[PDB]
Order: structure tokens, then sequence, then C-alpha cells
């Protein structure tokens, strides 16, 4: 659907951003780690997994976690983290 097409190409916006912070790790190993960035990549690669399965969780279990380590964690200028963010809530408004 037209709204499971904005979930999928803000989520592979995320994981290509963590994919850019990877191979540039310098520019972001003050905040974060090269486990933590693959533990995101996992989860929203597991959200795209279950939208093409069309198994997608009901609106109440939709929770990845990540939004609230990023904004408890990360910088707020973080472009990186903003990407993220608008994946992990485009999952949660379907």
């Amino acid at each position: 659907s037209m709204k499971t097409d904005n979930a999928m190409k803000k989520i592979k916006l995320a994981i290509d951003g963590i994919n850019q912070a990877i191979d540039n790790f310098n520019e972001v190993q003050t905040f974060t780690t090269i486990n933590q960035l693959n533990h995101f990549k996992e989860k929203l690669m597991n959200c795209e997994h279950l939208i093409q399965l069309n198994n997608i969780p009901d609106k109440s279990h939709r929770n990845l976690g990540i939004s609230r380590i990023i904004i408890d964690q990360w910088p707020f200028d973080s472009e990186l983290g903003c990407m993220i963010i608008n994946a992990e809530s485009e999952y949660k408004s379907l």
C-alpha cells in the first residue's frame, strides 16, 4: 500500500545511513558503537521483512526501543538519529 511504501522508503533511508556510519565510524564514535549500530540495523531489517510478509504487529507492539535510546543518548543534531526516528515512527504509524 501507499502507507507501507512510505515506510519501506524511510526504513531503507535509515539502513543506508547506518551503513554510512559503519563505514565512516570516526564520525560517530563519540556517541555510538558498531555493536549498537548493528543492533539498530537488525531491528529495521526485521521491520522490512514483516512488511514484506504482510505480518506487521498490531499498533501496540511496534516499539523497537531504538527511538528512545537515540533521544536519550545521541546528540540532538545527529542527522542519523533523525533518519532512524523517522523510520521507527513511520512503522509505528502503520
